[PDB]
């Protein structure tokens, strides 16, 4: 597994198994484990190793998990930045994942948000 974090504020992505979406920067957190396949040839799926949920960003900016396998909005395309960060952009919105320093998850079309920028490791 990978894991998704949040650069500027060191938080990881973590799917619940209620289906909500939010940030935590406990490591030992037993939900911030991802794994990354492929979806066709050019987008991937951001899929929780534990619960089986895929990342979802909703067309209202929302973002929650769903094991919906049909959903159109589960698909995203990794995007370097330079310097070991990405950007994860939502093919059907052209939404970026942001993690606020609530903890909060949604989405932005803002790319110049800080907030957006990940680093994917292993786990």
């Amino acid at each position: 597994p990978v894991l998704l974090k949040s650069t500027e504020t060191g938080q990881y992505l973590r799917i619940n198994p209620d289906g909500t979406v939010d940030g935590t920067r406990d490591r030992s957190d037993q939900h911030i484990q991802f794994q990354i396949s492929p979806e066709g040839g050019g987008e991937v799926l951001l899929k929780s190793t534990e619960t089986g949920q895929y990342l979802r960003i909703n067309p209202d900016g929302t973002v929650d998990g769903t094991r919906d396998r049909s959903d159109q909005h589960i698909q995203f395309q990794i995007s370097p930045e330079g310097g070991g960060e990405v950007l994860l952009k939502s093919t059907e919105t052209g939404q970026y994942l942001r993690i606020n320093p609530d903890g909060t998850v949604d989405g932005t079309r803002d790319r110049s948000d800080q907030h957006i920028q990940f680093q994917i490791s292993p786990e």
